[PDB]
């Protein structure tokens, strides 16, 4: 895309939706309530893949990348354009297993990263990572800044 000044089209880089949404607006009712391995992601910075069940009736399909779910870097928002979320179990409010990418400390003269993957300061960022509220941590890589956790409930 934008290659030229005779073509000015552009649509989103990046973001991904499994199913896809073709596959999901063309679900039933009963369906739509019970989407199962619902994976949206970020190819630069994260994803997020539901491990229940996710009932999506009503939600506007394209909402849901860059809007319900929006990865940046090192930061996840989810319904952070929405005054309210749904009650815990409904909706996207269900259990899932969340990726940052190039998550590593900055040093904090300059705020670059720390990418040794070597130094004391790389424990220390995974310990921190474990003490998240409302997180489970899962793994920290800190060769590839991988940072990958769950949530019961992933709106909560």
């Amino acid at each position: 895309s934008l290659d030229g000044i005779d073509d000015l089209e552009f649509v989103d880089e990046n973001y991904y939706i499994s199913p896809s949404l073709d596959t999901l607006a063309t679900l039933s009712k009963y369906e739509i309530q019970k989407v199962e391995n619902l994976v949206v992601g970020n190819k630069q910075y994260g994803k997020i893949e539901f491990l229940d069940p996710v009932d999506l009736s009503d939600i506007p399909l394209g909402s849901i990348c860059d809007d319900l779910v929006v990865f940046q870097p090192m930061s996840v928002l989810l319904y952070n354009n929405s005054t309210n979320v749904p009650e815990k179990g409904k909706g996207l409010n269900v259990r899932a297993r969340i990726s940052c990418y190039n998550c590593y400390p900055l040093d904090k003269s300059t705020r670059k990263p720390i990418k040794d993957p070597n130094h004391r300061i790389m424990e220390r960022y995974s310990e921190k990572l474990k003490k998240i509220p409302h997180t489970h941590f899962e793994s920290y890589d800190p060769a590839s800044g991988t940072y990958c956790f769950t949530v019961d409930h992933a709106l909560e």
